């Protein structure tokens, strides 16, 4: 069960905790140079979203989606990205990240592109705030 | 009925390999990877959330049989998804089969060099092979 879900140790250090949903948790990447979450299904040994039983994916479905309207409000955006890649990472997690033209390597993907720049404290607390005030 | 169209870019970009119920599937005209986009057909959609709510949970079940089936067809270590949309505003899903050694492994696909064309033959082999796998 979700109680016992071990968080990937990249994940753990990529990602600043921000919340639980149901199903996912909730992690801000540590990249301020796009706003960007990723949502991790606590479940066990998971890698590609079909693995999920369909209830989960349902749950992941809309959690998802919640998010990235949610992102999109506190952000004024003009575009979420979504993204289950794991090429990296083989734990299951979700990228839903708020684009604007004019953004760092647009209109191309923020994965892989250039160094991270890590958010200052305050900024990411307020931020994590934001979000949870327009889910 | 609907006056969805596909964008013809999408169109051009894309080689049509069959239909599900809300998606168009259509195979990237690119060889690099193998490299499938789901277009729900769908009148001006950009966003997933802009979907009605059925509409979003089909467009996932379509999504996750076409990457279990990409797999299958593929023997793909791993099936990326994407819905992006930064280029081509309408709605669609991409499903790409990778592993290891394929080109820029292990980042993204996305702007990633220029695109090889699949051979005809070659294509509608592939073609009949992910449907047979759906």
């Amino acid at each position: 069960g979700m109680t016992t879900f071990t968080l990937d140790e990249r994940l753990e250090r990529d990602g600043i905790p921000i919340g639980t949903l149901g199903l996912c948790q909730m992690r801000l990447m540590n990249d301020r140079r796009w706003p960007w979450l990723i949502l991790v299904p606590q479940r066990a040994d998971i890698k590609e979203v079909f693995e999920l039983t369909p209830l989960d994916q349902a749950m992941l479905t809309f959690e998802t989606n919640l998010v990235a309207a949610g992102l999109k409000k506190a952000t004024g955006a003009e575009k979420i990205n979504i993204g289950a890649l794991g090429n990296i990472v083989r734990q299951l997690h979700v990228h839903v990240i708020a684009r604007r033209e004019g953004d760092p390597n647009w209109p191309g993907p923020v994965w892989g592109f250039g160094k991270a720049e890590p958010w200052p404290e305050e900024e990411h607390r307020t931020f994590a705030a934001r979000i949870m005030e327009n889910l």
